């Protein structure tokens, strides 16, 4: 097993088609012991986490709640063991209200909404790292999810701003994580099926030399599992691109 | 002149040593008609803008105030003329509370403080563009101030995050500005010795912080092939005035680096 | 004048349509004293340089010839004056044989041809800087021409590789140029005017769509003006960098 | 095994301390069947490759020789089997004469020498891909070695130019490799008046890297190459994976 005898925290599992669900599914197949995180509808989330190959304890974590943080170390240790520590952390949380992304114009999004998105998508990565680093083993790995924000695109708008902030946050999380001997990295994925949206998706498969399947979330789930393993021990504060190679191609 | 017969809005002038003051000073020397922006101390700021080569009207703007942004364009047109429009916009506003940058650890900054910084440093650029684009001429230019956030560095911490957000905002401001035929660009400057920067060197933030900022400034002059003067704010001012002119008409959503070439050098 | 009382060396002025010809035209309008260089057909090049607003001395410069590069500076000083020096240098010589770019597959280009392309497009920038830096004034400027090579595209093939090399060369030229107080920068332009015919069309159409301020493939004056801005004293803190005159297309996905 | 039942071509093995040597060693430990490449001094390479955990056939490949590149595809097939194909390709070839890198000034390197370096370090990657792609399986991987050329540094001079060219070549190799369903990627490694600048670079690298950097250890970069040769990075192409301890993402 690629992740044999590793304790990994996986956050933001809501559906069975999610990359977050597949990361957990692939990790369990590779011999990893998981601890899962639920945002709000925990009863709804428990029905989905039961489709997973092995049993994993579900913990309540509202990334915006301060009390949920700090208690997000004690609650983890009680689930795994008194002397046992975490070997991996998967941050699969990303949100932006519709005012900030979609049909709504860039200028028409109010700050309160874009602030909510930066908190949940970018700040929360530093928050999760602050709470989980004291209970992490040397050689550990924190993985976040990104969508290449280096260039502006239609509809994505303020979520591109939240992603740019995440990239900067990850570089600083790596500095704090390095003193624990833990790696911090981001996984930039291509479009995942969760008029303009069709144009962006079609463009990706054309640009990607090996092509891109918007319906398949296992190639990105495997990329996260490669970063959670000891096969990338010299990679930190970096972005690993699982987009079929589209970002390196103009046409 | 380089900016002859151009109407430019210059924001965030608080001192006489500021890059924002030196933009306005160089612009007036190049034949530009200015409109200046104030935060809270209106009488105190107007008394700092009297040191400028030519006369320029002052206007109240609190980027956090929605009324101040909605009253804009109208208050600008009344200052310049009924049929006259703006040719340039200078966004020289950047803030982050000390919890987010300095000696305070990255993890110890609360969200409310870092949210205040992103609002004032990154979001405000889109807000100023939203309010001023309808009263801007085709071939116009919106200029913002940046500090290279592509790599993490000590003390900067969350201001680096706010700067990364500004870079992304600038790319989207360019899309909206393009519809008016207006350019939107950022100027990435090297370290500038402000009043706060003179204090953190003097030991106001401690011996640990006083070494970090020194190590950064010394390293910048070494990396820059043409060198870098932390005390001189005119080479960055001139770079902004090149972007406000018609000599860079095919540059949009981009970052122009006035750091002595340090960002392209490892050692 | 933006370039008033400045002595600038301009290279690669073969045709009247060239950005190199426009750079010289705009520079002369801004009060600059030029020194021009030709590749081989100096008789035909002199009939082209006669269409420039002001008079400028012609010089023979085969950038592949070592004797021609060693002969530079002396030949330049004799044209301008014994005590006078150069304030600007515009490198506008980019080449790649058709085996390296176009319809011909990437793998089918022989090394001898791509080597010729790297020599003329990338290495020559360092060579021109080596020869002209001792006769350049502090606050001077060396400007090169680029086309964004950060992402692979059809037809450009090995010329994209030669451009990537030029970007790296520019960063090292800046180190040597800094010692003289001279700046070194590149200008990345947008596209300038059946299978190949469709590819280039798809690229040009896409560029005007991506560019928020739009892009005119027929107009070479916005890129010429960008070079002139870099030749002036209005960008004195910019070195080893790439200034993008592409309408903002490189910062836009769609 | 991470590379179980995979046939991988490993080029440029000259010493028992090389990353190329450690890539081959780690791959054999992960269950991979190797085919090795030797430049000229075959008696020296055979001695070094004997120290490897398992047996692997040695093939002669002067990457500058056209006949060697044209006959390579068949010579690999004869070593593995008449019906078998390659699953991985490791390009561990990088050279630049001392005129192009070291104490010698940037301007003083003649073109003939820098041309030799671009041929061996950047062009050869496209040449090796041209020769080996027809005998490669879908889901395959071509891996090259890089040293971050995005910023200029002392001494590395013209080799930084050859590396920038490799990065551009890699993006185009990905286009050709994609047609075969093969991935093409580069691994940017950290360091593995002369001494006064190399020391200042190595010391600075361990300081910048948040997890630190060991200039004496070549196994973390060898493991990174083996991760790219596996099926755990199937959506990565024309990209650069950085095994430098995270130094490239840090200013100080
Ligand atoms: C076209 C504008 C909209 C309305 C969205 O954007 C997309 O669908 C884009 C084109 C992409 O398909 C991305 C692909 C993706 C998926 C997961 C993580 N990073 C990127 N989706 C999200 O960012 C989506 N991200 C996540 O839900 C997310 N999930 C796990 C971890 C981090 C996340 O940002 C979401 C915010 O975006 C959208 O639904
Ligand atoms: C980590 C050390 C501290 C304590 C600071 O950061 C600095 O002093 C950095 C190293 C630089 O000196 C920069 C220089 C600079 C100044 C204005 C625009 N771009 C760059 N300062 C600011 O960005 C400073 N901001 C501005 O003054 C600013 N002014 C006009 C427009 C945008 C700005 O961010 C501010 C963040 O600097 C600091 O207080
Ligand atoms: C792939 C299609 C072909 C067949 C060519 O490429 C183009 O037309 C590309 C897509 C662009 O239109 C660029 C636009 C350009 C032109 C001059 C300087 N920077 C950018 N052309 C060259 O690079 C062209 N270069 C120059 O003329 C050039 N001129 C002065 C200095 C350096 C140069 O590369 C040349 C390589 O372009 C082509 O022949
Ligand atoms: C200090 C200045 C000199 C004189 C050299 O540069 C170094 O030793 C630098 C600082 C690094 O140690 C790098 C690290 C490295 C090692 C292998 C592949 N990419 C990067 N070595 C080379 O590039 C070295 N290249 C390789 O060993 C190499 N090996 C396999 C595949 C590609 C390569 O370039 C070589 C060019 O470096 C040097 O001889």
């Amino acid at each position: 097993g690629l992740l044999d005898g590793k304790r990994i925290l996986v956050s933001g599992i809501i559906t069975d088609s999610s990359i977050a669900f597949h990361i957990a599914r692939v990790a369990q197949e590779q011999g990893a012991q998981l601890v899962l995180t639920g945002f709000d509808r925990l009863r709804l989330i428990q029905r989905i986490t039961d489709r997973l190959p092995a049993k994993a304890p579900l913990l309540e974590l509202d990334v915006q709640n301060e009390e949920h943080l700090a208690s997000l170390a004690g609650r983890v240790t009680e689930a795994i063991g008194a002397g046992n520590k975490l070997d991996g952390v998967v941050h699969a949380i990303g949100f932006m209200p519709q005012t900030g992304m979609g049909i709504n114009p860039f200028f028409d999004a109010p700050y309160a909404d874009v602030s909510k998105g930066i908190h949940i998508s970018a700040y929360s990565y530093a928050s999760m790292a602050k709470a989980l680093l004291p209970i992490m083993n040397p050689g550990g790995s924190i993985v976040g999810m990104d969508f290449d924000p280096s260039r502006a695109m239609p509809a994505y708008n303020w979520m591109t701003v939240a992603k740019s902030a995440l990239e900067s946050v990850n570089r600083f999380v790596a500095r704090e994580a390095g003193k624990y001997g833990v790696r911090s990295n981001l996984v930039a994925a291509g479009p995942i099926r969760t008029a303009q949206i069709q144009l962006l998706e079609e463009g990706w498969d054309q640009r990607a030399p090996i092509g891109w399947n918007m319906k398949d979330a296992t190639p990105v789930a495997k990329t996260v599992c490669a970063l959670l393993s000891d096969w990338l021990p010299a990679t930190t504060g970096d972005i690993i691109y699982a987009d079929g190679g589209a970002h390196t191609q103009l046409l």
